[PDB]
């Protein structure tokens, strides 16, 4: 698609001149080696201060043909326990829902940087796993401890 591979590279410009310290977002390749606009291998840092911090949490980002009209799907590899991320290591977040708050203009750093804060404050009206949301709402001393063990595992 000329029209997502005209953005993608606009973005993939952008990111490189400016983008949030800490943070990787970078096109793949093809089997021929050529660059694979259509999905990105991207690591989100944990906030400092939080029971995220240390943590570098992978993704990967893919794109439909028919990017921007439609929002890319932002999946965690490995899945992470967190209220609002399916099972499956999907992200479940309203920017990223072409029926919701999806807007074509939403750029790849607000994508990610909305997701870093989507992992700091869970939204309990979305649940995307059981475990993760019953434990933020019986034990929210119990769910940071599950978290921080978490970034624990994952610090680079
Ligand atoms: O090469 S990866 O360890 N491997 C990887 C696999 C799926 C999604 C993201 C990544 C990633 C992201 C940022 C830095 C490094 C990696």
């Amino acid at each position: 698609s000329g029209i997502a591979l005209s953005r993608l590279a606009q973005e993939r410009k952008a990111w490189r001149k400016d983008h949030p310290f800490g943070f990787v977002a970078v096109p793949t390749k093809n089997p021929d080696g050529t660059m694979n606009l259509m999905n990105w291998e991207c690591a989100i840092p944990g906030a400092a201060g939080t029971p995220w911090a240390g943590g570098l949490f992978k993704l990967r980002m893919l794109f439909k043909d028919d990017y921007p009209s439609s929002p890319p799907k932002c999946k965690f590899e490995p899945p992470l326990f967190h209220p609002n991320v399916y099972p499956s290591g999907t992200v479940c977040l309203s920017i990223l829902e072409e029926d919701k708050d999806w807007r074509p203009a939403i750029t790849i750093k607000q994508i990610l940087l909305g997701i870093q804060e989507l992992l700091n404050e869970p939204n309990i009206q979305d649940p995307a796993q059981a475990e993760a949301y019953t434990i933020y709402c019986q034990n929210r001393v119990e769910y940071e401890k599950r978290v921080r063990a978490q970034a624990k595992k994952f610090a680079p």
